[PDB]
């Protein structure tokens, strides 16, 4: 992990607060003291004790894929703790936490400007880590974590590998037959994009997962958010194309978000037999 994870002394941090529980131990938040005496906030993840070979080599393959990022809207490793146990991984504080459980508070609250900036967000971690070679094949909004300042970040590199599965964010031909590319993340992006403009909505709401498969196969798409920009809705399904040579790459998302933020009236232009809807395209 010393190839891209710093070792950190744990002298540096400081555990001021419990989270929750994770998938191998506790979540913590506290503080670190960097080399140069600046106090950051982070979040600390610690091992359980207890631990089996296979859950540390898991637990800190995390932290090995997370080190090889260094973007604004990837979550930042600050190091990990090994020489001493528990073992622990460090990363950025994001005191808003997931993004989902985030926008469920705020129903309706944000503007789609601050909506769309968090999205531009994920498109550009997005397009760093499908530059880096990597396919994320978890990228939900679950997954994205939001700090302070509304900043969303790219986490969870537990699936994630280098160029089980969650069926309502993946894409028809993942599902299918294992076909993951980084198309397959757009088409997951898409899922993300749906989820922020419907305030945290569960995409497909609680659809059988054979129903969600079949559905999708036949062409079938999440309908629009209420009020949702035609421009956001036809990115959804421009992600969501079945041919997924036809989906835009990370680089043409961030750029066409770019373009609303830039020109933020095209967002007032808003977008029947099913819930769902066909798609004919």
């Amino acid at each position: 992990v010393h190839e891209f994870a710093k070792e950190l002394d744990a002298t540096n941090i400081s555990i001021d607060k419990v989270v929750g529980a994770g998938e191998f131990g506790e979540v913590c938040s506290g503080r670190l003291k960097l080399p140069s005496k600046k106090e950051i906030s982070v979040a600390i993840k610690t091992l359980k004790v207890g631990y089996t070979e296979k859950q540390r080599r898991d637990f800190l393959g995390e932290a090995s894929i997370m080190g090889q990022f260094d973007h604004p809207n990837i979550i930042r490793l600050e190091g990990v703790v090994t020489k001493s146990k528990p073992v622990m991984i460090v990363t950025e504080y994001m005191e808003n936490g997931s993004l989902d459980s985030f926008l469920r508070k705020h129903d309706a609250q944000f503007t789609v400007i601050q909506l769309v900036g968090m999205l531009r967000g994920i498109a550009s971690g997005m397009k760093y880590l499908s530059d880096m070679g990597y396919v994320h094949r978890d990228l939900a909004a679950r997954n994205i974590l939001i700090n302070s300042n509304l900043v969303c970040k790219v986490s969870d590199f537990g699936l994630s590998r280098v160029l089980k599965i969650p069926i309502r964010w993946t894409s028809p031909e993942a599902i299918a037959y294992r076909k993951f590319t980084s198309a397959s993340d757009v088409w997951s992006y898409g899922i993300v994009l749906w989820e922020v403009m419907s305030y945290g909505e569960r995409p497909y709401w609680e659809m059988s997962n054979q129903d969600v498969i079949k559905a999708v196969d036949e062409g079938y798409r999440l309908p629009p958010p209420m009020d949702c920009p035609a421009a956001l809705y036809q990115l959804m399904l421009d992600c969501w194309q079945k041919d997924r040579n036809n989906r835009p790459k990370f680089e043409q998302i961030v750029s066409i978000l770019d373009k609303l933020i830039r020109n933020p009236g095209s967002l007032k232009i808003i977008t029947r037999p099913s819930n769902l809807l066909l798609d004919q395209s």
